């Protein structure tokens, strides 16, 4: 597909690299460090490489209008949800340290200037911009100025809209990924449109391409790997019985382990070319391909024809089935036995 | 992707149709009808739509040379394997009837003229040509003359080689599918090259495209569905403890059920376009997108600027973040409160 790559800390991402699964803890901790650490533990023990947070600072990310508006996956205002779930700066610094103490990478999504600046003080190795902020060009400008790679989700946005964000990122000269995404919690399979990933790669040839997903299972992400995706994001929980608006579409340790295994298999299986010769098929080719044989007894001097020739396994005859018609009209140099392979010496 | 379709009996296959899984019993019955019927039962109970056989007639498909040649997945000659596993005509007619008695479709692969003619007497609704016969042009001509759709596997063959077979099929005027395939039993993930499917569709725009697979699990076939595959073939057994050269790469009832579920999900998720507007995202767009707000108290008569304006959720403000820069240089028509959304009435 392509050779685009960049590093998130010491981890290379790109088509020629192992896909990267981002375990999005997000707001799943419901504002509790005990719960957050239990989820980091679970991620670690499952084999995760990256844990992503959401950095919410209620007053800088929302005006008072947000106290009147309810998201699709809750029955209270988005302001109330964020007031309940948001970690303060001190606590989020502890979370980052904890994630790093487990040898994993910590990144986060910012939803405001104040959050961008907080994350820069913490010096995270890459910045996630959520689909809601994909068209937030002032915020994109700010984050791109930080000098680190950007992972940009592109739900709810057209190629045209995304173009302006990519323009800002390139000007700042940082590498970037684009994740195709659909922001319904949860998302039905029919709304995923994996082909959206192809649209993105075509429009933005220098982007690393992946999928951020909110379906109920791993199928969409697995398809994404097959199509060439390099980054996969699902929300993550230690257990599915947890409360919270995003828990329903979250993976857990077991399903994370499944995705990691599948992603590895599909990283190996994907791409390549039809005409590539595969050495291990040789024993099959040698028995399975056909050679030209006599379909009847043929007397010396008689002409070979489609009437007295046919083809049979295996492939070690002097004449391959590919050469069948070329023997038509040749002259038997000797008597030929029905069922025998036609030999070079059997023809004049 | 495309709108190519044809029917196998009453079952439509093509990109706009549910993918079709072919349960390849092949030689797995080791020549026993009891075992074959146990495998048909298992297929039926698992939810299979199609059971495929292999029609082996040892004397017409192989010359005596085959008694000296061993396949990659056995330690005895291919002749001995086929003598052991081949069902005679009477028995194969019983198998077909049994499959049809369970409401499933019966098809088979021929490896010889005699087998083609046997299958035509049985009037099967579509003919499978295995990868070994993909370059067997005389046999392809014969089968195409029968007037039924052809499913052609293309392992071990280049686009160039396949072209000659497609030419023969088109001349006969029957619809056809091409299955990408790698013929190692089993096949490592790295040798699958799913991109081979794209190569085929590009080269042969009128073909229905699928995958015939010999890996140890469902990952390759799932990837194939994501890429647009319409037909999936794996060998099938009622249980994995059975003896035989192809058992190791076979699916069983449980894994068939998994593939069917995955294929359905990925049929729904695949393709589509990035720019398609998804109604269910609307509640997310309404809270997540930003509007322009005052970043400081602005006195009446003062000029709006990037210094006193910023952006915040939610998206119901008079000015979207998209319009942010257009307010620069406008004149406050009244005092504006820090944190308030900029209203149309706030500017001259
Ligand atoms: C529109 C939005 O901000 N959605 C939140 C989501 O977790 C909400 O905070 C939650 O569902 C509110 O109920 C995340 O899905 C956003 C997420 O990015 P993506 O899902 O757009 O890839 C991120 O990087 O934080
Ligand atoms: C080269 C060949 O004929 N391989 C056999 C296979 O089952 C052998 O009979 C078996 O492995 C011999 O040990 C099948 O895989 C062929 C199979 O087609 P495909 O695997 O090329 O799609 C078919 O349609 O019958
Ligand atoms: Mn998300
Ligand atoms: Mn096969």
């Amino acid at each position: 597909q392509n050779n685009n790559e960049f590093k998130i800390g010491n981890r290379s991402v790109g088509y020629n690299h192992e896909p990267l699964i981002i375990c999005e803890i997000g707001i799943n901790h419901e504002g509790s460090l005990k719960t957050a650490f239990e989820m980091v533990d679970a991620a670690y023990n499952a084999g995760a490489e990256v844990v992503k947070h959401q950095t919410h600072i209620v007053e800088d990310e929302m005006s008072d209008e947000a106290k009147q508006v309810i998201p699709g996956n809750a029955d209270v205002s988005i302001y109330e949800i964020m007031e309940r779930c948001a970690l303060n700066e001190e606590d989020e610094i502890k979370l980052k340290e904890y994630v790093e103490s487990k040898g994993m990478i910590f990144i986060s999504t910012l939803f405001s200037r104040a959050a961008a600046l907080r994350l820069q003080r913490m010096d995270i190795p890459a910045y996630k911009i959520g689909s809601g902020e994909c068209n937030n060009y002032p915020l994109i400008k700010l984050v791109a100025s930080f000098g680190k790679p950007i992972i940009l989700s592109t739900g709810m946005n057209s190629i045209e809209s995304i173009k302006k964000s990519v323009e800002i990122i390139r000007e700042a000269g940082v590498p970037y990924a684009l994740l195709h995404c659909t922001n319904i919690y949860p998302t039905p399979y029919e709304d995923v449109r994996l082909g959206g990933m192809n649209d993105l790669s075509e429009a933005f040839p220098d982007a690393i391409i992946g999928l951020s997903d909110h379906t109920l299972d791993n199928y969409a992400c697995l398809g994404a790997v097959a199509l060439g995706g390099s980054i996969l994001e699902r929300h993550f929980t230690d257990r599915m019985d947890r409360p919270g608006p995003d828990i329903v579409c979250s993976m857990n340790p077991d399903t994370f382990k499944e995705l990691k295994q599948g992603a590895h298999a599909l990283k190996l299986a994907r791409g390549g070319k039809k005409d590539t010769i595969i050495a291990g098929e040789k024993p099959t080719k040698d028995f399975a391909f056909a050679s030209v044989v006599a379909d009847k007894d043929i007397k010396k001097g008689e002409l070979l024809s489609g009437d007295n020739l046919w083809v049979k396994r295996p492939g070690n005859g002097d004449f391959s089935v590919n050469e069948y018609e070329t023997l038509f009209g040749k002259v038997a140099a000797c008597n030929i036995r029905k069922g025998a392979q036609i030999k070079k010496t059997d023809i004049e």
